[PDB]
């Protein structure tokens, strides 16, 4: 229809077969990444005129408007390292309604849509995701990336440097997509990343949200994302170097 | 017999076991991490007492050596991201001859021996590593962990270098760091403070995957492509860390 549910299927379904191509594509073709990109957007802007006629698309490169990323973690996808994605985000008026992002490597496929929870489907089938309980922050395990370009990088790491002791550890795994849907599955207890594309991270941070996660979006955006139960402690500790802002 | 073809074997068969027996204890336990490795550590001994019956053993708790970690990776191990290794060494008077790093998740193995060159094992069969041929440290892949008080400094470091390379990856796994460089994953890794048993086989691979590689409780790592590595450590020396 145009009901969360039905827009969660076709974002997962989407998600899925563009997955299969970029694995495929992926291995014929090994600009190589620039090539598979945009044959995938491609495959989605065709596929999503069949199922989705009159909807917009707001791509990587240019009612319910569908936003997408069609290999999230391209530094990833160029070295082997497993750990890049498609996301596909389904848009009202600005608020995500509903998502999905696949995990090319391992085959898997996160999703979410609003009210209805946030679930991982695999070879197991579905499994419905819910984030940590951690409460103290130096117990939480911390993802970071450096979101835009080249431009401003030291102040970030900079940044960083002030809230690695405050924290267990801090993983950088190369995907804002993958890194949210990780705060979902409880891989990661939380997510802090500034300079984030609204198409890397729109299904992710749903997901997150429908698993429970404290998540706040404030020309990218900042991203953080974290169990509730230690939310509040890394916002102030985040604000008291300059970071969520 | 005793010579690193031969330790190389013994060393690819007990991470390939070791492999298999984690990833089916993590799925009966899922503390419970200190279970698993104990086991681990266990069936380790006991495999190499009947396969190499005089053998010292140098564990993560406790003429060849074997240096071993069951689950390098344990806060990975402990929330399911798939970068735990098991880590087998062969040691002969503090010198790596052979060593196996199995990537427990991604169901692989691998290995290297001196002069023998470096291996991943997959389902696809074996195949030969080789490290990047990047020459500008600003086109490297850098990988980075912390090894262990005192961590903020490694961050402030890090920091400095973040602008002089392409960009940062942080894994949670130093076996994996080394092996990532070895496979071409990673076009160089620094650690500060990593335990013997957890670099060993690891630093080995990527030397014999072409890879530069020095070692200065624990120790300091630096493993990087050749073209790569001088401009590398003057970057760290420039601001201390690979001392």
């Amino acid at each position: 229809d145009n009901e969360p549910a039905r827009l969660r299927s076709v974002a997962e379904n989407l998600a899925a077969e563009a997955a299969a191509f970029v694995r495929g594509r992926r291995a014929e073709v090994f600009d190589p990444v620039t090539v598979v990109d945009t044959d995938t957007e491609r495959l989605l802007r065709d596929r999503l005129a069949q199922l989705r006629p009159g909807d917009p698309i707001l791509g990587e490169e240019g009612r319910v408007t569908w936003v997408l990323d069609p290999i999230d973690g391209t530094v990833n996808f160029v070295y082997g390292i497993p750990a890049y994605a498609v996301s596909i985000g389904a848009q009202v008026g600005g608020i995500t309604v509903a998502g999905a992002v696949a995990d090319v490597a391992a085959r898997t496929v996160y999703s979410a849509a609003t009210g209805l929870g946030a679930h991982l489907t695999d070879e197991r089938g579905r499994h419905v995701l819910r984030c940590t309980g951690v409460d103290e922050l130096s117990m939480a395990l911390l993802g970071t990336g450096f979101g835009y370009s080249v431009r401003c990088r030291e102040k970030q790491a900079e940044l960083l440097a002030h809230v690695v002791p405050l924290v267990r550890d801090v993983r950088r795994i190369g995907s804002a997509a993958l890194d949210l849907c990780m705060v979902a599955a409880g891989r990661l207890d939380a997510y802090y990343e500034h300079g984030v594309q609204v198409w890397d991270c729109a299904a992710g941070a749903l997901i997150a949200a429908e698993a429970g996660a404290r998540v706040l979006l404030s020309a990218g955006l900042v991203v953080v994302a974290a169990a509730p139960g230690i939310a509040d402690e890394l916002l102030a500790a985040l604000q008291r170097f300059n970071g969520l802002e």
